[PDB]
């Protein structure tokens, strides 16, 4: 392949491997590692939020980590920057690590909040924070003869993609990425400069999004109607992102409903967001020990999946009652609470392995703010990549999305871009000239 940034007689060619060490054909973990002309990339570093202990981590052992030169992590959510105290604490690693300002402005509060609630702990989390480099967006850092840039992502508040060159190969990696304006966020750009090599995310498959103003009625008229039956509705969120958006949402619906202005919500957490929402009808929440639950209200509690913590905790008091429910707005990964209920079991199981009826209602409406097929199709074809590696979606998912992507290019005489998705621990191997 002729670098797109290029009759003289070709010389030798050089090999580009993409090997997924975690996202490969799953959702979580995200690790994939990039090498080309005796470089070694490492594209995020995180945790599998479905599996625990080690088992939760990419597949590591299969690199060297002291061999990394690089070390690039997208956004602040855990399944891709959950590792990365363990892998900077307690491998070989040596090589240089960067995110966008914000991303480790909240990283590490995130973190920290997340070990106490094991890999690392609250030392390793602090003393590896000095071996992380921020990037302002739209600015070339240089390691190792690797040039590199980033571009607004959309998604959360930080969230890059970065463009990566060597040698004239240009690669950009979506991380999570939104094309959907929010009530606080942009929505992500589509680069002018135009890559070799996109690797991208694949969670929603070939799904079309619902549109936004019928997600949020639905949203609102499902919490309304928990509420009006006396019930007590729980929307468990990560601690910071999305919560924001669906917050915005239900103030504004709680405004416009004054037969709604004596039920509270609570949002329930652990600042400086705003600093990269002052609420009519919305109160902070400090803990379990700190609420008064009290039927009718809202709870927003984390964590999103209903593994441990609060969310759980409040689940686990309220399913039982048909008056409740609870409303899931993240992408449900397998292994998780959240998951596990979309199959309506019968009964569920307490952390502390009692079996309870599970009578409360249970409603998914996404507001995870990933790329769908429209989105993703259109930013495909505005690039026109001539390698597309997909990672960070199901296996079914990713196969249906692949096979969309590959029936759109068979009838055009200008490009046949090619569509990778790669299992863990497989390659993908390029030659350019
Ligand atoms: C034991 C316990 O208490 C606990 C265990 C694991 C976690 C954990 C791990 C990974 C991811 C997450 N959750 C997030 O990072 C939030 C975003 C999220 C969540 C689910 C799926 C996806 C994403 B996505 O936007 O990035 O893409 C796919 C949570 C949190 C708490
Ligand atoms: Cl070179
Ligand atoms: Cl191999
Ligand atoms: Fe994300
Ligand atoms: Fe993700």
């Amino acid at each position: 392949l002729v670098p797109r940034g290029s009759a003289i007689p070709a010389e030798e060619s050089d090999q580009l491997l993409i090997r997924p060490l975690g996202a490969g054909q799953e959702v979580g973990r995200s690790c994939i590692i990039l090498e080309f002309k005796g470089r070694k990339i490492m594209l995020d570093c995180g945790i599998h939020p479905g599996l625990e202990g080690m088992d939760a981590l990419p597949y590591i052992d299969l690199i060297d980590p002291a061999e990394i030169d690089l070390l690039l992590i997208s956004h602040f959510h855990l399944d891709h920057c959950g590792a990365l105290p363990w892998f900077l604490q307690k491998t070989s690693f040596k090589g240089r690590t960067f995110m966008t300002h914000a991303t480790k402005a909240i990283y590490r509060w995130l973190l920290s909040d997340y070990v106490k609630v094991m890999l690392y702990t609250e030392t390793d989390l602090e003393e590896s924070m000095d071996k992380i480099e921020t990037i302002n967006f739209h600015e070339v850092k240089e390691v190792a003869g690797i040039k590199f840039w980033c571009y607004h992502a959309g998604h959360v508040l930080g969230a890059a993609m970065f463009m990566i060159e060597i040698a004239g190969v240009k690669l950009l990696y979506t991380g999570d990425f939104s094309r959907q304006e929010d009530r606080h966020l942009m929505a992500a750009e589509i680069p002018n400069i135009k890559p070799d090599i996109l690797i991208i995310e694949s969670t929603y498959g070939t799904h079309i999004h619902e549109k936004r103003e019928e997600r949020e009625a639905r949203f609102c008229n499902t919490v309304h109607d928990i509420v009006n039956r006396g019930g007590r509705g729980l929307i468990p969120v990560f601690a910071l992102g999305r919560a924001q958006e669906l917050l915005l949402i239900l103030d504004e619906y709680w405004q416009n409903h004054p037969e709604l202005h004596d039920i509270p919500i609570y949002y329930a957490s652990s600042a400086v967001y705003q600093t990269y929402f002052v609420f009519k009808h919305i109160s902070n929440l400090k803990s379990m020990d700190h609420f008064d639950d009290i039927g009718p209200s809202v709870v927003m509690a984390s964590p999103g999946m209903m593994q441990s913590g609060l969310s759980r905790e409040l689940f686990e008091s309220w399913c039982t009652d048909k008056r409740n429910g609870v409303i899931i707005a993240g992408y449900c990964v397998e292994g998780t609470l959240a998951k596990h209920i979309m199959s309506e079991p019968e009964e569920i199981t307490t952390m502390s392995g009692q079996k309870l009826p599970l009578k409360m209602s249970v409603d998914y409406i996404s507001f995870s703010a990933h790329t769908d097929y429209q989105q993703t199709s259109e930013f495909i074809r505005a690039l026109k990549p001539p390698h597309v590696i997909l990672v960070h979606g199901e296996q079914n998912e990713m196969a249906r999305l692949k096979a969309a992507l590959i029936r759109e290019y068979e009838d055009n005489d200008e490009v046949h871009i090619e569509v990778h998705n790669p299992r863990n621990t497989e390659a993908v191997t390029l030659n350019f000239r």
